[PDB]
C-alpha cells in the first residue's frame, strides 16, 4: 500500500507514474518498485499538502511541481518512460536543495550499487556555499523493465555565479577527460545543464546543452541528419523564422572530442495556443517516423483528465534524438500539473 492520499503532493505524482507506467508496459512488481522510488526520491515533499505553495519556485516545470515525465519513442516499439525529480525542492534554500540532491543520489548509488566517483570529482564547481541559480540537482530515472533503473544527474553550470558558467563548465570537462569537447559546442545564448550518466549503460555519457534564443531551422540542421533535423524543426515550430530551442551534446569517450550524440529540443507550449495543437504536432512526428503515436495519447490521459484545448504547457517539450549507430528517437515531454494549468494563449 502507499502511505500517499491523493491531496498529497506525492499521491498525485505517484498515481500519474502508475498510470504512465501501464502505457509503458510495465508489470505490476516493476511499476510498484517505480512508484515507490518516486515517493522515496521526493522526500518530504511527498507527504506536502497539495493546497500548500510550491515549496521551491523551480525551473523543471513552469508550475514548479518538482516532476516531470517523458516517453522515449523508437521505430517500431512502444515508448520507454523516465521520470525527472528534484529531491531536494522541499529545502529552505538552494545550497540545502543540493544537499538533499547528492544525499538522494547517493541513496540510489548504495541501493543499485553503482559509483559516484565521476559526479564526486566534479562536487567543488557545482555545490559551492552561497550557489546561484536557477538550480541544484535533478534526477532523471529510466524506468527499466527489471526494477533497476537508468540514472542520470543535471547539475548548474551558474552555481558559482553566472559569469562562470563557461568556466565552470569547462573545468567539468577537463576534469572527466573531455578536453576536447567544450570545442566542439555550437554558439550557445546559455548552457543551463550538464548532465552525466551515472552506473550501468553501454556508453554513458556526459551531455552539454545550450540554449539557442533566437535558432532557425538551417543552424539547427548545421548543428546536426541535416534534412531530418530541419524538418523536425519546420514540424515542431509550426513554421516566423527562429525559435527558442535548445542543442543537447553528448560525449561518450574522451578520445576524439567528437560528441556521439545530439538532440534538438523544441518547447512546443511556448509555440501553441492550447495542447490541442501541440499533441497534434507531436503525434504528426511520431507518426511520420513510424513510431508509436497511439500512445501518446494514452500517455496524456494517464497524466490528466482535462481536455487539451482548456490550457497550454502539458506537453512541454518534443525532441529529435541523434546518436550514433541508433535509429533516431523522439522524445515527448509530458508535465505533472500538479500546481496550475496554464490557460490557453
Ligand atoms: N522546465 C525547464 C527544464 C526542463 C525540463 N524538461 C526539459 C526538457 C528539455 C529541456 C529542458 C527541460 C526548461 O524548460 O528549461
Ligand atoms: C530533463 C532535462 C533537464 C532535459 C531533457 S534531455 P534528457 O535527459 O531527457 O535526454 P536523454 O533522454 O537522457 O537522451
Amino acid at each position: 500500500g502507499s502511505h500517499l492520499e491523493p491531496t498529497q503532493l506525492g499521491g498525485l505524482v505517484t498515481d500519474q507514474l502508475a498510470r504512465l507506467c501501464d502505457v509503458a508496459r510495465l508489470d505490476r512488481t516493476d511499476t510498484e518498485t517505480y512508484v515507490q522510488t518516486l515517493a522515496t526520491s521526493l522526500g518530504t515533499a511527498a507527504e506536502r499538502s497539495l493546497a500548500l505553495p510550491p515549496t521551491t519556485a523551480t525551473l523543471l516545470s513552469d508550475d514548479h511541481t518538482p516532476v516531470e515525465y517523458s516517453l522515449a519513442f523508437l521505430p517500431g516499439a512502444t515508448p520507454a518512460l523516465r521520470v525527472l525529480v528534484e529531491p531536494g525542492w522541499d529545502s529552505g534554500d538552494l545550497a540545502e536543495n543540493g544537499r538533499a540532491g547528492l544525499r538522494a543520489i547517493r541513496a540510489m548509488a548504495d541501493r543499485w550499487n553503482f559509483s559516484t566517483d565521476q559526479l564526486d570529482l566534479l562536487e567543488d564547481l557545482f555545490f559551492p556555499v552561497a550557489p546561484a541559480g536557477p538550480f541544484a540537482l535533478w534526477c532523471a530515472l529510466e524506468l527499466r523493465p527489471g526494477g533497476v533503473p537508468g540514472v542520470k544527474v543535471y547539475l548548474n553550470p551558474a552555481a558559482r555565479g553566472r559569469d562562470r558558467r563557461a568556466e565552470t563548465l569547462r573545468e567539468a570537462l577537463d576534469r572527466l577527460g573531455h578536453r576536447q569537447a567544450f570545442a566542439a559546442l555550437p554558439p550557445a545564448d546559455d548552457y543551463p545543464f550538464l548532465a552525466l550518466d551515472l552506473g550501468e549503460w553501454a556508453a554513458p555519457r556526459v551531455k552539454v546543452y545550450c540554449t539557442h534564443e533566437s535558432l532557425s531551422a538551417q543552424e539547427a540542421g548545421e548543428y546536426s541528419g541535416r534534412d531530418q533535423t530541419t524538418d523536425f524543426f519546420h514540424a515542431v515550430a509550426g513554421t516566423p523564422s527562429t525559435r527558442r530551442a535548445l542543442t543537447c551534446h553528448s560525449f561518450t569517450d574522451t578520445v576524439t572530442g567528437r560528441p556521439s550524440g545530439f538532440t534538438l529540443h523544441m518547447p512546443v507550449r511556448s509555440y501553441v495556443e492550447h495542447d490541442g495543437r501541440a499533441r497534434d504536432r507531436a503525434a504528426d512526428v511520431l507518426r511520420r517516423y513510424g513510431m508509436d503515436n497511439d500512445a501518446l495519447d494514452r500517455a496524456l490521459a494517464a497524466v490528466t483528465p482535462r481536455p487539451l484545448d482548456d490550457g497550454v504547457g502539458l506537453v512541454a517539450y518534443v525532441a529529435l534524438v541523434h546518436q550514433l549507430g541508433r535509429d533516431p528517437r523522439v522524445t515527448v515531454y509530458v508535465s505533472s500539473e500538479a500546481y496550475a494549468v496554464q490557460p490557453p494563449r
